[PDB]
């Protein structure tokens, strides 16, 4: 029975290697990674891979791995797929831990923009969780942490992390991680998956997919929001993506809204992540 080697980049940046039978469905690999991670609250997570165009795709757990990675390497990343709106409602601390590690990468990468003060506060909770109480013996006036806190590090940010870290004496790791999450969950781009698109007039916009619905970023003024309940049908055709926007009270007709995506694969990808979010956050 022939088996393919899988390499998975974990959220701590380490590599997990395993073998699965070559006709295996994605769920097989995902189950092995989650067992390795001692993760029980698996519903919020998934594996990603890079397609022949180098775009991040979710590995569909119900489909054969080989029919998704196709010509590409069996290389994956473990990631948060559905960002819980209230991480305090998760049942296990280890779930909140992996969500923290993902968010730390969202921040360093710049996918999750963050004010100076929030970068420092999040950083201070990470340091408290990972090193425990502030120790002056490690931190002089010239201290720079090994922890990546931000897309661009400054001495001022390092100083503010230490100042806040001092305030957290006695805080346990689960407690610090919960504080991290109570702050992160409030950020306007928390758990927003962004897709480049054009509106029906060719004006470049961003579509964001998240727990609350679909977001349209036209300019810094005028951000449109479609709560999942207000969406009845998600569809794609060629390079186009469409949502059916339920009739408003006393309106005769549903309204259909149309976008142009970079190519057909990008329209299908956006359709699938929208359907999956609609399903997940209808049931939550
Ligand atoms: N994770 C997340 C991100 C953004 C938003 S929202 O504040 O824009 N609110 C809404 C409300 C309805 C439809 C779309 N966004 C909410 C949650």
């Amino acid at each position: 029975p022939k088996s393919m080697q899988c390499k998975v980049i974990l959220l701590d940046g380490s590599e997990y290697t395993c073998d699965v039978e070559k006709r295996s469905r994605g769920q097989v690999l995902f189950d092995k990674v989650c067992e390795h991670l001692n993760l029980l609250e698996k519903d919020y997570f998934g594996l990603t891979y890079r397609d022949a165009e180098n775009q991040k795709n979710w590995l569909d757990p119900a489909k054969e791995i080989k029919k998704q990675v196709r010509s590409g390497a069996w290389h994956f990343s473990f990631n948060v797929k559905f960002y819980p709106p209230d991480p305090a409602q998760l049942s296990e601390d280890i779930t909140r831990y992996y969500l923290c590690l993902q968010l730390r990468d969202d921040i360093v990468s710049g996918r999750l923009p963050c004010s100076f003060v929030t970068l420092a506060l999040l950083g201070s909770y990470t340091v408290q969780s990972e090193l425990g109480d502030y120790d002056p013996d490690e931190c002089g006036s010239d201290y720079i942490s090994e922890f990546r806190f931000a897309p661009n590090h400054t001495k001022e940010l390092e100083d503010k992390v230490i100042e806040l870290h001092k305030s957290h004496r006695g805080m346990t790791p689960a407690e610090a991680e919960m504080h991290f999450l109570e702050n992160a969950k409030k950020l306007s781009m928390y758990g927003v998956d962004l897709h480049h698109a054009k509106d029906s007039e060719g004006v470049e916009i961003m579509l964001g997919v998240c727990a609350s619905g679909l977001l349209i970023y036209r300019d810094r003024l005028r951000i449109n929001r479609f709560a999942w309940p207000k969406v009845l049908k998600i569809s794609y055709k060629r390079n186009n993506f469409y949502i059916k926007i339920r009739p408003g009270e006393f309106e005769q007709f549903e309204s259909t809204i149309g976008f142009k995506l970079p190519n057909h694969r990008a329209a299908k990808r956006l359709w699938k992540v929208c359907v999956e979010h609609h399903t997940f956050f209808r049931l939550l």
